[PDB]
């Protein structure tokens, strides 16, 4: 395997992916994306928004999982059910077929963004999977191990691409390298991601 644990499903959501493109049009009318400004105080290149009973976010200078988006005062947008129908169809080909995700963190690059080297290890139980859905524009995605410094592998992920990562790639550093300019018919210029969590307990 090129990442233990983990499933790459190639043009799994490429079928869905108008209706996709569609609902996160639609929570975004609700919550809007924006660009998260890290402890560090930095402002993020990729910007955010969030579905479902939870949503990740920045709060007092850290990081949660929160029922409230702090920029509307309102709860995130529940989940779509095209949203939630692909992850489960992706997750039960994967082998987690209780899967039951209440988070869907939408990341949406524009070109050069890019996703800084990182761990998600703050959810409750890490042993449920990260089911990752990537749309539009074409984006090199890279992954390491458990360790910082574990050597760093590189994939391209293509426009309905989704990847289920889980056992062990459910923990490993990954990123996303300067988003490269181009058109999409559906996206026009930017790569969205939909990645499903379970945050809650
Ligand atoms: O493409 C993106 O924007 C994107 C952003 C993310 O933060 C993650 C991913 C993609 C993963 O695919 C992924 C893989 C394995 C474990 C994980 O925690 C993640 C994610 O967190
Ligand atoms: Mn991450």
């Amino acid at each position: 395997p090129l990442a233990a644990g983990a499933v790459i499903l190639r043009r799994f959501a490429f079928n869905a992916a108008e209706q996709l493109i569609r609902d996160i049009n639609d929570v975004a009318s609700q919550s809007p994306f924006r660009q998260m400004v890290t402890p560090g105080g930095y402002t993020m290149s990729v910007a955010m928004t969030n579905c479902g009973h939870l949503g990740w976010t920045t709060h007092r200078q850290g990081y949660l999982y929160s029922p409230i988006d702090p920029q509307t005062n309102k709860p995130w947008p529940a989940m779509p059910q095209s949203f939630h129908n692909l992850c489960q169809r992706a997750a039960t080909a994967a082998g987690y077929p209780d899967f039951q995700p209440d988070a869907c963190l939408i990341n949406r690059y524009a070109p050069g963004a890019k996703l800084s080297l990182h761990q998600d290890k703050d959810e409750p139980d890490l042993r449920a999977p990260i089911v990752s859905v990537s749309l539009g524009l074409p984006a090199i995605f890279q992954f390491g191990g458990l360790k910082r410094n574990d050597p760093l592998k590189r994939l391209l992920l293509e426009h309905g691409d989704v990847v289920v990562w889980g056992g062990e790639s459910r923990l490993f550093y990954h990123g996303i390298q300067p988003l490269k300019a181009g058109f999409h018919p559906l996206t026009i210029d930017c790569r969205y991601n939909l990645t499903f969590r379970q945050a809650g307990k």
